Parts: structure tokens; C-alpha cells; sequence
């Protein structure tokens, strides 16, 4: 059959991390799951919970396989209702801009040497 395993890593480093809020007080992974489902395959879920009482944060985390699952994700769950309360949604971790790009030849040499 036709090679290529599903996630041989246990690592989400190929994987398009999705960043999930506005979560019910009883929303749990598995309700993101099965509304991030249709959306595409995921692979890491979670709903944030309070290190200090180990209760629902109000956030959550999902990681799709492929890109185009997560951007269709983001933009049309962004403002869906999900438990009877809405929910907001946008890429989990970005990396901003360069300012600007220019090109130089200052960095001449000559070096008179043989061998």
C-alpha cells in the first residue's frame, strides 16, 4: 500500500497548532475534538486547565496534520457557538516580520597569496 505513516514523532513540531477560548465552564477535550473534527484530522487536544484549583482555564489548544485544515478552522470557527457560548480562535504561535531589505558589495578582498 501506499507508504507515509500518520505521526511517527511524538513531538507536534510538522504538525499547524490552533490556539481555542471563550470555552464553556463543562467543555472538554473531547468537545473540541468533535467540533475541530470536521475541520480536519487533529493529533494534540487540550483544555487548558488552573495549575492552582485544576479547573478549566476558559482556553484550549488543538494541532492539525495539515495546514489548510487549521486556516479553515481558524477563520469560520472564529465566532461559531460551541457548549451555547461562543468561541475565539487564531494561530496558537507566529513569528513577526523583517523591517525592510536592502543589498551591499562593501565586503571586498583581494588576498595576493598562492600555495
Amino acid at each position: 500500500g501506499s507508504s507515509g505513516s500518520s505521526g511517527q514523532k511524538k513531538d507536534t513540531s510538522n504538525h499547524f497548532h490552533v490556539f481555542v477560548g471563550d470555552l464553556s465552564p463543562e467543555i472538554t477535550t473531547e468537545d473540541i475534538k468533535a467540533a475541530f473534527a470536521p475541520f480536519g484530522r487533529i493529533s494534540d487536544a487540550r483544555v487548558v486547565k488552573d495549575m492552582a484549583t485544576g479547573k478549566s482555564k476558559g482556553y484550549g489548544f488543538v494541532s492539525f496534520f495539515n495546514k489548510w485544515d487549521a486556516e479553515n478552522a481558524i477563520q469560520q470557527m472564529g465566532g461559531q457557538w460551541l457548549g451555547g457560548r461562543q468561541i475565539r480562535t487564531n494561530w496558537a504561535t507566529r513569528k513577526p516580520p523583517a523591517p525592510k531589505s536592502t543589498y551591499e558589495s562593501n565586503t571586498k578582498q583581494s588576498g595576493p597569496s598562492s600555495g
